[PDB]
RNA sequence: CGCAUAAAGAUGAGACGCGUUUUAGAGCUAGAAAUAGCAAGUUAAAAUAAGGCUAGUCCGUUAUCAACUUGAAAAAGUGGCACCGAGUCGGUGCUU
DNA sequence: TTGTACTGTAGCGTCTCATCTTTATGCGTC
DNA sequence: CGCTACAGTACAA
């Protein structure tokens, strides 16, 4: 009659399992559908349901992102094209098409072969006379002939389409302001340019030159100009224009012939040494090496030049492959120190050309436009529309242009013409898209839906955290002592403690707080030093104006928009007053609404729930109080503010990843509650990820990192703090932390760092973002940007290893990185990334699984109980109960029901079981702590600590006998009782042997969750061209045979055909029946009408009804109980589970791990003997691996690979061994088949590549819990 | 639940630099040639999920998805119990 | 001409802006 | 709190 259920949740499985109160699992025969024998099926009830975890949707954001880049540089293009059409009509009327058709072969071309001029001997001229593009960039700007249209085009097209970062946000003037001569009108800056650009070095450097008459104040040269409102004094001009040529510098080779394009001289210089260096290399091989000529210069697959020119050889690679070659050889001293230098034989189109600024693009473009505006008057009619094109960018706050159609967009425009670069003032209403780009993201409150949350730095707010704490503060304090303690102390401080309040106004004018005070007003500090009007803050009539001032500040970051938000309130202030207040950027939003807290008043009080934080009179009740009073008249009116199971889970926001998790499990439920005829259970167990640890483990691990930085820095002695000093509020900047956890200098580069360009830096992962998700601090490392570049899918290399291993010890005893940080460091040592590193859970598994448990908790309590009465709020029908995985964990480590991950699928099951039987056990016997462990109720040395050792305790009512701390025994009965009742809630004797049974019992319901495949239609890899049929094609008019193509498709699902196939030359219509697989391009078209699909695959007569849609993990049955479940259209699995006994798991559990149990002695002893006595139980598995296999994997040759390596390796010790078994369940584990390894040899997997026996073979249709089944015999069909 | 300090992650927008693919950048000489010697190599165009229609400088890899009967779809409905045992579940007995 | 066996292959590095979450500790609260 | 299908080449019929 009564039941219970119990639920392990991961991120992969959903272990389920039903008890009574007997802690036994029932066993029904389950009706079967379908046209097999069989009509009834005897199954437990206990389970696991697996599934693919799910992925968030920061890949797709990705790709939708990179999409609209390149339609939205397309459309540059085409607006450039737009421009010239009118006046390439007159010269080549075909040239546009011809750049179109430039992909195409040459039958498929509708032109000449030849793009820019359409004949040979012009183009053989054109590429004569211009090597690169560069070169005909420079041409453009410096010569002032009049050229060819078609040549302007080319460049003014290569710089809009490839345009360079926005991240410079001033003009940065190339024409003139490049060259380092400043120095001279100034009073050259060549020498800090030379060498390392920082500002001890610049310091000592312009000792150097000069031994100052003012060492702050030298007025020129100094690091203030170098490294727009603090003109409010009245070296300006040349301060901005030496910074300029500095960082112009910084990114481009010095250019002393004089030119406005800096950028091409630099790559026509590297053109330059290329060819140099290319043509003195192939002389001294020749002449040094003749055999290693044709390996260099010809073998393209050997990162030789060939590798790094017409291979796929990075710059990196071809270094390191020709650095022996170098060195080997004599009078190669240059090239070697420009290998050094990373300069050899450098491309134009690098990855480092990254840092390039839009600015020296738009000032060779307007050089260009400026030198060719005579000959053509319509570049001159139109420069500034050409200029626009090049520099406009849409902002962030109005995101993409959409027409209504958009799932992303928010925009709203004034007029309904087309969007243009040119028109986008005129058209897009920038206020409001401004306004939404934030009103749309902020969450609303919690208790007032309807209405928007105020600012974290409101004024009101500020109040609200003021009072908030404060009144619970005794020492009740009156509403008088708090205003007066509020106007001396948190209006005069900008963080107050007990210690000032305790010396500065009890002592000439404590419990409930600690050392110091979390609320604080720095809002009002901020405009105390900015208005210097106390008067105007403290006014009440001027309050809804200042948080129009706030909540102005808040949503708006733009200067323009700010101010023209601003300029309502500015007859109130002063122009400077508000030209300094828009320098105050807010970020941050509060958990409380304006109306919630000061918008209701109380019915007979009449006062704002402010007010009465203000003043309680005696009662000095908080919000909590205030809102569960029922006293006052805010409850019922928050009562007042306040369908498919698919609509309770589109409404909540987050990773989309909590939602398969949450799906699979409350279906479950809803199965299970339908299995035992609608009969609701006693209480439901949710496996909880949380815990409870030490108040002192708890504070070390939450201490401030601040204190983290201090320590560190003054473990090594740095002065990093006297020259830079910082706040721990400064310390939540990704950049900024980075920055001070390396002490000022690059990971990889041994530099100094530059604190005011941190944005120029790149945060680099060192395990790669593309091997694997890890975000964490161990992780991160700031670093120069081009390094970064340079380190696309790669730990660092081993160089930078052998250079910095130093100063990473250096760190790492100075207590600022860890051991695990070193690690990753150091990965190059240990061979780099490997298969052993791709294994092991990541965290992003337990936040997304805190997150499913805890919505698991609310809508199964929200789902069970659905009655409630007018004097009970619910009717507490089904108890949702919620233990910590520590109490499970002690079950298992303290009456041997040892657990391991490795032989099979059955744990998540056995959890969930012993998750039901604790649960049942703990509410039967406390029942005063129902309220503590059911959801929805409470009860109402650290706290923490006690809580700990509470939940320690707790469970020492299983033991037979309890060892106190002082190591005496304590004898507690065998058979237990609820103690204010007689009834019987534990006996040490049969329920532990049914425990024992459950967790032996052989057959458990593992579901495999068959999915529909979605994503990318293939590997993103562009195959070259060739004769194969398997080429997808990239285009429809893009033949694979000739363009090339992607490989590997994914299939969405396969689909069982039964037809006929014209085979041999004498075409005869041969009956057959396989599987197709239907891949992601061919869905739609597929389920839009199969018969025709079906038909242009070359079958005929197809059996429309007999068509099976077949996903991924599709479960078959063959003969002595072999399953294999569909991994595709061409490929199997394993589908079987070892259902291996409890002892021989036990003598695994206990021989692993061999001397690190940490408990006792004698324990350990006790176990030191058991595994020596049974030493003939590894033969046994042996046996059993050993016959499961021959029955269900059929892989013969393996099987003998491992008997023989088996037999070899008898002789070493258990530790080993058993080790080597636990790996050895690999071969047997249900899923895809998985290179292990034993001792010493290597087992290559059996790969299952053939589908012709599932043909035949019984289709298992399992439910979501894989009780009912619908089981299709394929041999009857066809 | 609010405030404060952690840590690990989510959602959306704007951008950059590469990479891949085909074509263009006349290869020369000895050559019956299979080939061999020599020369050259750095750049550009186009595409960057096939595509879709509400045609937007928009959208297209997230989430959802056992089988059967109704229903365009959404959605709804569909499967006996007790006992004795256990190699992926079996056997025995009542029930309509 | 069609199945099997063994080995290799797979898109990548950031920058600037916003807002959120669930766990851990210190205070009040139900 | 997990963890490969497809490509390409070489042999058996
Ligand atoms: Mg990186
Ligand atoms: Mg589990
Ligand atoms: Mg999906």
């Amino acid at each position: 009659k009564k039941y219970s259920i119990g639920l392990d949740i991961g991120t992969n499985s959903v272990g389920w399992a039903v008890i009574t109160d007997e802690y036994k699992v029932p066993s029904k025969k389950f009706k079967v559908l379908g046209n097999t024998d069989r009509h009834s099926i005897k199954k437990n009830l206990i389970g696991a349901l697996l599934f693919d975890s799910g992925e968030t949707a920061e890949r797709t954001r990705l790709k939708r992102t990179a999409r609209r880049r390149y339609t939205r540089r397309k459309n540059r293009i085409c607006y450039l094209q737009e421009i010239f059409s009118n006046e390439m009509a007159k010269v080549d009327d075909s040239f546009f098409h011809r750049l179109e058709e430039s992909f195409l072969v040459e039958e498929d071309k509708k032109h000449e072969r030849h793009p820019i001029f359409g004949n040979i001997v012009d183009e053989v001229a054109y590429h004569e006379k211009y090597p690169t593009i560069y070169h005909l960039r420079k041409k453009l700007v410096d010569s002032t002939d009049k050229a060819d249209l078609r040549l302007i085009y080319l460049a003014l097209a290569h710089m809009i389409k490839f345009r360079g970062h926005f991240l410079i946000e001033g003009d940065l003037n190339p024409d003139n302001s490049d060259v380092d001569k400043l120095f001279i009108q100034l009073v050259d800056a060549k020498a800090i340019l030379s060498a390392r650009l920082s500002k001890s070095r610049r310091l000592e450097n312009l000792i150097a030159q000069l031994p100052g008459e003012k060492k702050n104040g030298l007025f020129g040269n100094l690091i203030a100009l170098s490294l727009d409102d603090d003109l409010d004094n009245l070296l300006f001009l040349a301060a901005k224009n030496l910074s300029d040529a500095i960082l112009l510098s910084d990114i481009l080779r010095v250019n002393t012939e004089i030119t406005k394009a800096p950028l091409s001289a630099s790559m026509i210089k590297r053109y330059d040494e290329h060819h140099q260096d290319l043509t003195l290399l192939k002389a001294l091989v020749r002449q040094q090496l003749p055999e290693k000529y044709k390996e260099i210069f010809f073998d393209q697959s050997k990162n030789g030049y060939a590798g790094y020119i017409d291979g796929g050889a990075s710059q990196e690679e071809f270094y390191k492959f020709i650095k022996p070659i170098l060195e080997k050889m004599d009078g190669t001293e240059e090239l070697l120190v420009k290998l050094n230098r990373e300069d050899l034989l450098r491309k134009q189109r690098t990855f480092d050309n990254g840092s390039i600024p839009h600015q020296i693009h738009l000032g060779e473009l307007h050089a260009i436009l400026r030198r060719q505006e005579d000959f053509y008057p319509f570049l001159k009619d139109n420069r500034e529309k050409i200029e626009k094109i090049l520099t406009f960018r849409i902002p962030y706050y109005v995101g993409p242009l959409a027409r209504g159609n958009s799932r992303f967009a928010w925009m709203t425009r004034k007029s309904e013409e087309t969007i243009t670069p040119w028109n986008f003032e005129e058209v897009v209403d920038k206020g409001a898209s401004a306004q939404s780009f934030i009103e749309r993201m902020t969450n609303f409150d919690k208790n007032l839906p309807n209405e928007k949350v105020l600012p974290k730095h409101s004024l009101l707010y500020e109040y609200f955290t003021v009072y908030n704490e404060l009144t619970k503060v005794k020492y009740f304090l009156s509403g008088e002592q708090k205003k007066a303690i509020v106007d001396l102390l948190f209006k005069t401080n900008r963080k107050v403690t007990v210690k000032q309040l305790k010396e500065d106004y009890f002592k000439k004018i404590i419990s409930g707080v600690e050392d110091r005070f979390n609320a604080s007003l720095g809002t009002y500090h901020d405009l105390l030093k900015i208005i210097k009007d106390k008067d105007f803050l403290d006014n009440e009539e001027n309050e809804d104006i200042l948080e129009d001032i706030v909540l102005t500040l808040t949503l708006f970051e733009d200067r323009e928009m700010i101010e023209e938000r601003l300029k309502t309130y500015a007859h109130l202030f002063d122009d400077k007053v508000m030209k300094q207040l828009k320098r105050r950027r807010y970020t941050g939003w509060g958990r409380l609404s304006r109306k919630l807290i000061n918008g209701i008043r109380d019915k007979q009080s009449g006062k704002t729930i402010l007010d009465f934080l203000k003043s309680d009179g005696f009662a000095n009740r908080n919000f909590m109080q205030l809102i569960h009073d029922d006293s006052l008249t805010f409850k019922e009116d928050i009562q007042k503010a306040q369908d498919s199971l698919h609509e309770h889970i589109a409404n909540l926001a987050g990773s989309p990843a909590i939602k398969k998790g949450i799906l699979q499990t409350v279906k479950v439920v809803d199965e299970l509650v339908k299995v035992m005829g609608r009969h609701k259970p006693e209480n439901i167990v949710i496996e909880m990820a949380r815990e409870n640890q030490t108040t002192q483990k708890g504070q070390k691990n939450s201490r401030e990192r601040m204190k983290r930085i201090e320590e560190g820095i003054k473990e090594l002695g740095s002065q990093i703090l006297k020259e830079h000093p910082v706040e721990n509020t400064q310390l939540q900047n990704e950049k900024l932390y980075l920055y001070y956890l390396q002490n000022g200098r690059d990971m990889y580069v041994d530099q100094e760092l530059d604190i005011n360009r941190l944005s120029d830096y790149d945060v680099d992962h060192i395990v790669p973002q593309s091997f694997l998700k890890d975000d964490s601090i161990d992780n991160k490392v700031l670093t120069r940007s081009d390094k970064n570049r340079g380190k696309s899918d790669n730990v660092p290399s081993e160089e930078v290893v052998k250079k910095m291993k130093n100063y990473w010890r250096q760190l790492l005893n100075a207590k600022l990185i860890t051991q695990r940080k070193f690690d990753n460091l150091t990965k190059a040592e240990r061979g780099g990334l490997s298969e052993l590193d791709k294994a092991g859970f990541i965290k992003r598994q337990l936040v997304e699984t805190r997150q499913i448990t805890k919505h698991v908790a609310q809508i199964l309590d929200s789902r069970m109980n659905t009655k409630y009465d007018e004097n009970d709020k619910l009717i507490r029908e089904v108890k949702v109960i919620t233990l910590k995985s520590k109490l499970v964990s002690d079950f298992r480590k303290d009456f041997q029901f040892y657990k391991v991950r490795e032989i099979n699928n059955y744990h998540h099951a056995h959890d969930a079981y012993l998750n039901a039987v604790v649960g049942t056990a703990l509410i039967k016997k406390y029942p005063k702590l129902e309220s503590e462990f059911v959801y929805g109720d409470y009860k109402v040395i650290g706290k923490a600590t006690a809580k700990y050792f509470f939940y320690s305790n707790i469970m020492n009512f299983f033991k037979t006998e309890i060892t106190l701390a002082n190591g005496e025994i304590r004898k507690r009965p065998l058979i237990e009782t609820n103690g204010e009742t007689g009834e019987i809630v534990w006996d040490k004797g049969r329920d532990f042997a049914t425990v024992r049974k459950v967790l032996s019992m052989p057959q458990v319901n593992i579901v495999k969750k068959t999915e529909v495949q979605t994503g990318g239609f293939s590997k993103e890899s562009i195959r070259p061209k060739r004769n194969s049929d398997k080429l997808i094609a990239r285009k429809k008019d893009w033949d694979p045979k000739k363009y090339g193509g992607f490989l590997w498709p994914t299939v969405a699902y396969s689909v069982l055909v039964v037809a006929k196939v014209e085979k041999g030359k004498s075409k005869k219509l041969k009956s057959v029946k396989e599987l197709l697989g239907i891949t992601i391009m061919e869905r739609s078209s597929f389920e839009k009408n199969p018969i025709d699909f079906l038909e242009a695959k070359g079958y005929k007569e197809v059996k429309k009804d007999l068509i099976i849609k077949l996903p991924k993990y599709s479960l078959f049955e063959l003969e002595n109980g072999r399953k294999r479940m569909l991994a595709s259209a061409k490929q199997l699995q394993k589908g079987n589970e070892l259902a291996l006994p409890s002892k021989y798991v036990n003598f695994l559990y206990l021989a692993s791990h061999y001397e690190k149990l940490k408990g006792s002695p004698e324990d350990n002893e006790q176990k030191q003997l058991f595994v020596e006595q049974h030493k003939h139980y590894l033969d046994e598995i042996i046996e059993q691996i050993s016959e499961f296999s021959k029955r269900v994997i059929l892989a013969d040759a393996n099987l003998d690979k491992v008997l023989s390596a088996y037999n070899k390796h008898r002789d070493k010790p258990i530790r080993e061994q058993a080790e080597n078994i636990i790996h050895l369940f690999t071969l047997t584990r249900l899923g895809a088949p998985r290179a292990f390894k034993y001792f010493d040899t290597t087992i290559d997997p059996k790969q299952y590549r053939s589908t012709k026996e599932v043909l035949d073979a019984t289709l298992i249709h399992q439910s979501i819990t894989g009780l009912y089944e619908t089981r299709i015999d394929l041999s009857q069909l066809g």
